[PDB]
């Protein structure tokens, strides 16, 4: 009978340090590394689950932790890691958008073509986890990605976002457009050369995606592949999130400056605030260059602003 066990990163780290000569090539999908001990098996997984098979596997295991419960499971591949598994290593494109949630300012897109001698050097600059990353983070990261990996962006501003928005279009259309758009521009620019995998989240299904692209007069399908937090299956989509947050900021500080007012990021009440302080410096048609006007932020701001 075997032994699972939930790992945090500190277990991790030491489950590897501990034994000597441990295995990390030709493992199962979603494994770091495998441990050869008498009468017991280990291997470690990314999620932190840790699997204990052999005759000492209940032994193994309370060594590390207490509680350790018995399992059928066995150290096969994670359905989770199967597609990292087959694209971590390849020549890929990656896409990912920012703004969507904000307010002020646009929806931005970013593409970027990272190529397998590329990867390490991408990889080095500590894009993992992209997200936790600060703004200031990202002004010292964007310009090194853009300046070694080709890359392509598509900004939706917003007299154009509120164009399409009045028209009918959810953000979710425009989202997807964008994302199609942006691989066209990248697909054509890196030619002659092909990419092995063209990687885009799934913020939204795939049938959905396509469906959406219905009248694009060029829609880029052949080796797409739609992922969940794709930013872990592929260096290219952390550094397509980087560019995307660097060139957003870039976007806002020109916004900013255009409107003659500090554009906060969010829709939160300090956005309501800084919007009836647009429309009362600059009138209301002020928001219309530099606010999504659906957002709730526009009916609260007219409020604000006539109150006094």
């Amino acid at each position: 009978s075997n032994y699972v066990i939930q790992a945090d990163q500190q277990l991790l780290d030491a489950l590897r340090a501990h034994y000597e000569g441990a295995l990390s090539d030709r493992l199962p999908a979603g494994a770091l590394f495998a441990v050869k001990r008498p009468d017991v098996v280990i291997t470690a997984y990314r999620s932190g689950k840790v699997l204990f098979q052999g005759k000492a596997a209940e032994q193994e295991a309370a060594k590390w932790i207490s509680g350790a419960s018995a399992s059928n499971e066995t150290a096969d591949h994670q359905p989770s890691a199967l597609a990292a598994h087959q694209l971590g290593s390849l020549s890929a494109i990656g896409s990912d958008e920012v703004g969507t949630g904000d307010y002020f300012g646009p929806i931005v897109v970013a593409a970027a073509y990272v190529d397998r001698p590329h990867i390490a050097k991408i990889a080095a600059l500590g894009v993992k986890d992209s997200k936790q990353l600060n703004d200031e983070a990202i002004k010292r990261i964007a310009p090194a990605i853009m300046e070694t990996v080709p890359h392509a962006v598509t900004v939706l501003d917003n007299p154009q976002y509120n164009r399409w928005q009045r028209s009918g279009m959810p953000q979710t259309k425009m989202k997807a457009l964008l994302h199609n758009r942006t691989l066209v521009k990248l697909v054509d620019a890196i030619a002659p050369a092909e990419p092995e995998a063209i990687i885009i989240d799934e913020f939204l299904k795939r049938d959905s995606y396509f469906r959406y692209l219905s009248d694009e007069d060029r829609i880029i399908r052949e080796r797409v592949h739609c992922l969940p937090k794709a930013e872990s299956v592929h260096v290219s989509v952390a550094a397509a999130s980087i560019i995307a947050r660097y060139v957003f900021l870039e976007e806002m500080e020109q916004l900013s400056r255009a409107v003659g007012l500090l554009l906060p990021k969010g829709a939160g009440a300090i956005v309501d605030e800084a919007a009836a302080r647009i429309i009362r410096a600059r009138g209301e048609e002020m928001l219309e260059t530099c606010a999504k006007l659906h957002f709730a932020n526009t009916k609260k701001a007219l409020a604000i602003a006539k109150r006094r």
